């Protein structure tokens, strides 16, 4: 067919049940993510091209990056609880991979600042519980899927994205397939 399983994506031989319908994960160490993000805006294409009423989840992996890694877990999880993603998402890529200023939790902390969260309500959260929570989810859905490498996308915890399967001359053409094929795993 012209979508083949083997080819624009593979499918779980362990299909996860009550997944959310469109699960990305990346890491800020991630210079395939930081093109996704960046570069070819991904979340966002495949957002534009999804139908009603299909949620997107994006969530951060501590396999990379050691201490900060985990760290960064952590801030995302802050990110989601704030609801500022769209506000740090740039600035932490920038920070661990363009500029390399961040070295600490505290950096961390700093691109936030930057990004006017209040000191005391990014603090608040760091150790607020309801953010254990969200890293919980976030280890939880990767152990779900035996995650060993990002950039990844699934889709109804039963497709996963493939991406080394796909033409790469044209950024914008590639962009197109990887939504498109999204969409098409969606409605399956």
């Amino acid at each position: 067919a012209q979508y083949e399983d083997g080819k624009q994506y593979t499918t779980l031989e362990k299909p996860v049940a009550g997944a959310p319908q469109v699960l990305e994960f990346f890491s800020f160490f991630c210079p395939h993510c930081y093109q996704f993000e960046e570069v070819l805006h991904i979340s966002d294409n495949v957002k534009k091209k999804l139908p009603e009423g299909v949620k997107m989840t994006k969530y951060h992996v501590n396999f990379m990056g050691g201490d900060l890694g985990k760290d960064l877990t952590q801030a995302w999880a802050v990110a989601m609880a704030l609801g500022v993603e769209d506000k740090v998402t740039v600035p932490l890529f920038e920070g661990v991979q363009k500029t390399q200023t961040i070295r600490s939790a505290s950096d961390i902390r700093d691109v936030f600042i930057n990004a006017g969260i209040k000191g005391e309500e990014y603090d608040a959260a760091w150790n607020s519980f309801v953010v254990k929570s969200l890293v919980a989810q976030q280890e939880k859905a990767a152990a779900d899927v035996q995650l060993r490498g990002v950039p990844a996308m699934f889709v109804n915890g039963k497709y996963q994205l493939n991406p080394q399967g796909m033409d790469t001359s044209n950024m914008d053409v590639f962009v197109q397939q990887y939504a498109d094929t999204v969409k098409y795993l969606s409605e399956k």
